[PDB]
């Protein structure tokens, strides 16, 4: 019986709190900029809310009154918030914790304790536009996070399901055929095609015609030459699907976001989920937030049944946090647990009560103060505190500068001290930070 | 139907939301007024980590590899990191949510100082820090009551060391705001020095202690540490505060939108998204309506709904003037200016 985390569960030390509380600020003062509410549900639903999904879900115990079970995605108590709250219309974001027992990873990448960001536009809305905002969310954090150039895979699931029937696959076999093609972003084609036919029995007759669409990827004129396609301009759903994506490009290009996306039709996943749109924001390589639009699932609680056309996208956070903890320990420089502004000590031998009443006037003044727990504490000592807190500023009190009404300010990196008088001490420790 | 939040525990509208964030606001300004790093934990340690009244705990099954169970405390989690980690030394607080099976998932606050320190100096921060917290908390008074536990014991040492707390609480200005009453017994099982808790004045709105046992005991060589905690229930502070909130008539927002970029005539929604996408880009939180063309009452009675005070009309004579129409919900008047103007006009007016 040793002390430790759960299989797969993690501590999060006040470095690593730093970090994520750093990344957060960029999201959520995104999420604010668009003036989305935030709202927050219980981290266990009704065992029986959470059937439908592959039952690696926490159960916990009887003992008492029901059965629970931990929430292992955010979403569906989404879709329970908006069936119970009887809601047609939220633009909402949620960030919370979320629990899946799977087999934690050794390499590493996956938990079982871990956070996870969604941001959803719910409501039945004129066509593309929330669709096109969530994309604009997408790409201001991304941005704004400094972590290198990233690009947008965008498709939409009829003009999948569309092409696959074009194609010629079975409805029987067409899963594990999204399942495939959707490797294509990281291995070949032909290391798809050759496990394809070698693991599916369809014609190769079959996958070269898929071959000829999936290997594709452009901009706007690739919605436009596909919508020349004859054999394609014959499908409803995917013409709807082309038709989305057109207008959706153009909103694109008002909003800015132009460049930094890409239409790849190999992009295929969460069919049990995206019934329009699909996102995945990639780096430059890797998967950093996907998302899309998802109209049947928010109504599969309601009493009646009525949709509830939703969109939505999430941020991979748990990637970002380490993308950064790591360009931090590349530079090899430290990050500030604390926000401490001043540390207030005194080199002579008996003035721990002195540095006491100056401290509470720091604090009451507002900023952000600290002393050391020892009546009469060295100053060496103190100041090797301050440098390893990155503290920036020390406040030392000496007994013929107490007769003068005045405060040593001495620089922890500069090491040039200067006397000022008690009257500005506060607006000057203001000064000299922020 | 019967679609039912498990029992005990209630959902968060964005309303409530808007309050527990501002409470929240003035905790975590305030612990980081002080230097206080903060940790995580996860939500479940191990059964056995949580033994010893002690089977209102929330337990998960079999599963097929470790018994695990709900935190039902904040300061087991930090014994078992301390412990863990080898930590002799450390200023932190924790807001997170514990599972006590009794509401039943509630929010908790806790806020511990750790290590060897001279007689009773972190006792007296964590008073000057409830203080602080509670007096910018808009409530009235508290007049926190302390207590030691050894003198309700040897009862010596307790006399000494409240009498030594005193005057670093004069020197704080906080001695009149606390005071000394020895009824105060509850909880005591854990405490070993300094006990106390404040009332609110018009009950169980912030308590804690010194407690140095509590962490020692998963220490193998058994080497304590000694600490000083305090925790706020901040679930009372939520109903108080969000109740001063009916009885003073002002409506609490959940969305800091400052402008909703509308139009009244048709056919001009690019023009609108071209505009909201220039002002995300600068620092402004701008909305749009998700429609084509939408009529100009619809959007005016949303942005008088949500607490949008400006409103972006984009017109035809407008547009090809180079400048926008600027109506505030509020005073209904006009005033257009140039695009190049419109950023920092809105961040003048908000």
């Amino acid at each position: 019986f040793v002390l430790k985390t759960p299989k797969g569960t993690r501590d999060y030390s006040p470095r690593q709190m730093a970090v994520r509380e750093k990344v957060f600020d960029v999201i959520i003062r995104c999420f604010k900029r668009h003036g989305a509410e935030v709202i927050d549900t219980p981290v266990f639903e009704l065992k029986e809310t959470l059937m439908g999904k592959s039952k690696l879900i926490y159960d916990l115990k009887d003992q008492g009154g029901e059965l629970l079970s931990l929430r292992y995605d955010l979403t569906v108590p989404f879709a329970r918030y908006l069936a119970m709250n009887k809601l047609t219309n939220i633009k909402r974001y949620h960030i919370a914790k979320v629990y899946r027992r799977d087999n934690p990873a050794m390499t590493r990448g996956r938990y079982r304790e871990f956070y996870q960001c969604e941001f959803d536009i719910a409501g039945n809305f004129d066509p593309m536009i929330p669709d096109a905002e969530c994309l604009k969310i997408m790409c201001e954090i991304l941005s704004s996070l400094q972590i290198g150039d990233f690009l947008v895979k965008v498709n939409d699931r009829r003009i999948l399901d569309g092409m696959f029937a074009i194609c010629g696959v079975s409805d029987s076999k067409f899963r594990t055929i999204c399942s495939s093609v959707d490797k294509l972003d990281k291995v070949s084609w032909e290391e798809v095609k050759n496990e394809m036919v070698g693991e599916k029995g369809l014609a190769p007759e079959v996958a070269d015609r898929i071959g000829d669409y999936v290997q594709q990827h452009g901009g706007v004129s690739l919605v436009e030459q596909l919508l020349q396609d004859p054999k394609l301009s014959q499908n409803k759903q995917a013409l709807e699907g082309l038709g989305d994506l057109k207008l959706l490009f153009e909103y694109l290009t008002l909003f800015g976001i132009d460049d930094k996306i890409s239409f790849d039709l190999s992009l295929a996943r969460g069919l049990d989920y995206y019934t329009g749109v699909i996102y995945e924001a990639v780096l430059l390589v890797g998967s950093v937030a996907a998302g899309g639009r998802y109209d049947g699932l928010v109504g599969m609680f309601d009493p009646k049944g009525r949709k509830v056309p939703c969109v939505g996208l999430s941020i991979g956070v748990e990637r970002i946090f380490s993308i950064v903890e790591q360009r931090l320990e590349a530079l090899e420089e430290k990050i500030r647990t604390t926000e401490t502004q001043v540390l207030v000590a005194s080199a002579q031998k008996k003035l721990l009560e002195e540095r006491l009443k100056l401290v509470s006037e720091l604090w009451d003044a507002g900023i952000k103060a600290e002393l050391l727990y020892k009546k009469n504490p060295k100053l060496l000592n103190q100041l090797q505190y301050c440098e390893e807190a990155g503290i920036p500023l020390v406040a030392i009190i000496g007994e013929q500068e107490l007769k003068d009404g005045v405060i040593k300010l001495r620089s922890v990196t500069s090491r040039e001290e200067v006397d000022v008088r008690r009257e500005d001490l506060v607006e000057e420790i203001k000064r000299r930070t922020g």
